[PDB]
Order: C-alpha cells, then sequence, then structure tokens
C-alpha cells in the first residue's frame, strides 16, 4: 500500500476549527487524507507543533496520521510570519521521506507549496498543490491587505509553473490564476465538499437552542476577520426592524484575529444594537447544523472568498444564503435559486436582500431546499472524495 503526504502548515488536521489558522484548509485536508486512509492509502497529514503539551501524532482513522514537525519555535506564530519556520520544516519532513518515500505529495497552502517546491528540487514525486487563498486576490482591497507580500506572490507564481497538478476549488479561481498569475501548468476543478450526514435539516434546532419560534434570525458562522466582512452585516442589521444577529465563531485576545479585530462588539454598541446582536462563540463543527438550521439565512459578506464553505454547509442544512459576490460564493450560490449575492462593502444592498427573505419565509423555505438539492448535486463530499481518488489514481500512474 502505497503512501501519501499531505503538507498543510499552519493548517493542523487534528485541530478544531472555527477561530485564527483553522477553518476549510484544516477541515479539507482532514477529511481529505481520513477519505484516502478509507480508500486503501497511507496517509501521513505533516502540520507544525505549536505547543510541547501537544502530541507528536495523532492517529485519527487507520493509516490515518497527523504529524506535528518541529518547525520554528514552539508557540503560535501566524502565517505571515511563518517563511523563516519553512526550511527547519524541509529537513524535519525529509527523516519521514526516508523512511516512506512518498510518490505523492498534495501540499495545502503557500507556505507548505514553498516546501513541496523545495521538495521538488531533490526528490521525483507527483506534487499537487491547492492554494485555499491567493495573494493576488488577497492584496487588491481598498480595506485592509494593502500590504503585500511579494515573497507570496512570487512564490504562488513559481507553484503553479512547477506542481505536476494544481487543484482549483472553482472555476473563478482559475481564472484568477490564468488572469493574474500565469497561463502554464496544469490545473484541475475538483471543488470543496461538505459532509451530508453532519449537515442536515434537523427541524428541532430552535427547541435546542431555546429561541423563540416566531422571532427571526441571522446567521454569521464563521472567522472573525475584516476579511470576513462583519461591519458590513452589523451596519445591515441596524436598517431591519425586528431579529437577532447570532455571530458564531471563535477568538482568542492575545492574537490578532481575535479581540484586536473582534472591535464588532464596539460596533455594537455604536449603532445601539446591544439587545439584538449575540456572540455565540467558537461551536463544535459537528454541531454547527443546529444553528445553520435555527436560522432564517445565512450570511457571508465578505470581502472575498475563494469558495466560502460556509455556504454549501448552510445551503446543506436548508437555509439560503445571501453572500458576497466575490469568489467561489458566486460558484456555490445562485442569486435566484438558492440564495441572494450583493456587492461586498455596501449595507444597503445587504440589508434589502435580508428584508426580501424576512418578509417572504415560505420563499426562504424553497430556496433552501433548493440549496439542498444543489449541494448534493455537485458539493457532496462523498462524491468529490471519488474524484480526488482517481485523480491520485491517475498520477500514480505516472510509472515506467
Ligand atoms: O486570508 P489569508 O491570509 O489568505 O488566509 C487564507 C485563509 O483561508 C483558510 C481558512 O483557514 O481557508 C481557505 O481555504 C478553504 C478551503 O480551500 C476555503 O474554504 C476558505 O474560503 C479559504 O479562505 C485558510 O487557508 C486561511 O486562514
Ligand atoms: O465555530 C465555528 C466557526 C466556523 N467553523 C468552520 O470553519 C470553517 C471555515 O469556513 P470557511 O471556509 O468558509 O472560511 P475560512 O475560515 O476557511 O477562510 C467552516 O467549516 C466553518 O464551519 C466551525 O467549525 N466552527
Amino acid at each position: 500500500r502505497q503512501p501519501i503526504a499531505l503538507i498543510s502548515v499552519h493548517g493542523d488536521p487534528a485541530a478544531d476549527v472555527g477561530h485564527e489558522s483553522a477553518g476549510g484548509q484544516n477541515i479539507y485536508v482532514r477529511q481529505l487524507g481520513e477519505a484516502l486512509a478509507a480508500a486503501g492509502w497511507h496517509v501521513d497529514m505533516f502540520t507544525r507543533k505549536t505547543d510541547p503539551n501537544d502530541p507528536d501524532v495523532i492517529e485519527h482513522s487507520p493509516h490515518c496520521r497527523t504529524i506535528r514537525l518541529q518547525a520554528g519555535p514552539l508557540t503560535y506564530i501566524p502565517r505571515e510570519k511563518l517563511f523563516e519556520t519553512l526550511p527547519k520544516f524541509v529537513e524535519a519532513f525529509k527523516a519521514y521521506h526516508a523512511k516512506y518515500g512518498y510518490p505523492l505529495i498534495h501540499t495545502n497552502y503557500w507556505l507548505s507549496g514553498w516546501v513541496g517546491w523545495q521538495l521538488r528540487q531533490q526528490f521525483n514525486f507527483q506534487w499537487l498543490h491547492t492554494y485555499h487563498s491567493l495573494g493576488v486576490v488577497k492584496y487588491q482591497v481598498a480595506s485592509e491587505q494593502a500590504q503585500r507580500d511579494e515573497t507570496r506572490l512570487m512564490v504562488e507564481k513559481a507553484i503553479l509553473e512547477n506542481a505536476d497538478c494544481v487543484i482549483v476549488t472553482s472555476p473563478q479561481e482559475e481564472a484568477y490564476l490564468r488572469r493574474w498569475v500565469s497561463k502554464a501548468g496544469q490545473t484541475r476543478l475538483i471543488p470543496c465538499g461538505t459532509n451530508l450526514k453532519l449537515f442536515y435539516p434537523v427541524a428541532d434546532a430552535r427547541a435546542q437552542l431555546n429561541l423563540p419560534a416566531d422571532e427571526p434570525i441571522v446567521l454569521y458562522v464563521g472567522r472573525f476577520d475584516r476579511r470576513k466582512g462583519i461591519e458590513t452585516l452589523v451596519a445591515a442589521m441596524a436598517q431591519i426592524p425586528q431579529g437577532q444577529l447570532l455571530l458564531v465563531g471563535g477568538s482568542d485576545p492575545q492574537r490578532s484575529d481575535g479581540a484586536e479585530r473582534r472591535r464588532i462588539e464596539g460596533l455594537v454598541q455604536e449603532y445601539n444594537l446591544g439587545d439584538r446582536v449575540t456572540f455565540v462563540g467558537q461551536i463544535d463543527h459537528e454541531y454547527l447544523a443546529v444553528y445553520y438550521s435555527a436560522a432564517n439565512v445565512c450570511v457571508v459578506p465578505s470581502y472575498y472568498e475563494p469558495f466560502g464553505l460556509v455556504a454549501i454547509e448552510a445551503m446543506a442544512c436548508g437555509t439560503p444564503v445571501i453572500a458576497s459576490a466575490v469568489g467561489g460564493l458566486q460558484f456555490t450560490v445562485i442569486p435566484e435559486e438558492t440564495g441572494l449575492l450583493v456587492p461586498p462593502q455596501d449595507a444597503n444592498a445587504l440589508a434589502n436582500a435580508i428584508q426580501r427573505i424576512l418578509a417572504d419565509p415560505a420563499w426562504a423555505r424553497t430556496l433552501g431546499k433548493n440549496g439542498r438539492e444543489r449541494v448534493q448535486a455537485l458539493f457532496n463530499w462523498e462524491a468529490i472524495a471519488l474524484q480526488m481518488g482517481q485523480l491520485y489514481r491517475q498520477l500514480f500512474a505516472a510509472s515506467l
């Protein structure tokens, strides 16, 4: 049985998701490696060790490990400073590569992509890469991310020019690569999926959450970042008379994605919205279906999203999604079949969008079931795993 190295440096697949350096990349590599181990592969998922009180090896499912390498300091470092920790990481990979001799390495970030680019000069292997965010789309915002990183753009160009395969999660991602990065390189459209056994209409959700069933609810699920546009959602909540906003997401006050940019609470006291904005905190990923099902609308008010995964998590639970028209959100959300699409930084358009589907609840209840069908059709992980597996089989078929 052949081995597989999955490299996700700041994304620990053994980590609970919902805070800084957590989220969709973590969920992506975790369910990918666990699905591949279910289909006859040996999977080692490589991440960075951030605490000596953490385990070195985490065995999730049979023949599926998470391996925390000692890259740099054994503390938390945000990814914008992890580049200097990368060559040591390379060395800490090589010992494992000395034992197993990985024929196939699938790197999942810029930083881990640089690690795979260093390994590509020394060893012969099938190298695949998923970006999970392009810096060239990141560094175009009138808000934050004008302070660029040309090292990131150089490496994100050098990955696409040299990797054997590049997994794009949306046709917008390939369009952004071909317009803004390079024309060379091989690419493959395999979109992100969700577990329909973990996301489903619960139909008992407000009784579990102790919420009044005749009161409207607007739902945000995601991280705390200026990228996510919670400012615009809170400003649009002031144009709606009834209804609470449940902000679900974790944060750490010692950290930047946390009480340095959980200033939304200040915006809660700006707009006099303390009676009708609830900060839920971090909810477990296997329990979010109750929050998605209890709500009348999930909002993804981002300023860019390379395949917003809470959109398909919400549509899987039968809840319509109002989202920005920026990235993979306009690949997931059909603007009149499953939800609505608004411009990013205007609260008036977002507020009129919420007004349309709070005033017509049966229309929201059929937008939600259409989102359920669309997720069952195109974004079911139980089929996307088979597509990924056949991709690995044909790439491993590159033999003598
Ligand atoms: O915002 P950045 O500094 O560019 O960091 C990228 C940010 O996005 C994460 C969340 O952990 O996930 C990305 O990839 C997943 C799946 O591919 C998407 O669902 C998600 O939309 C996308 O942001 C992660 O890479 C980083 O924190
Ligand atoms: O309390 C939370 C808050 C968020 N998430 C998950 O974190 C993931 C990240 O969502 P997304 O891809 O849309 O944004 P990202 O953070 O990955 O860029 C989603 O599956 C969310 O369900 C979670 O599990 N618990």
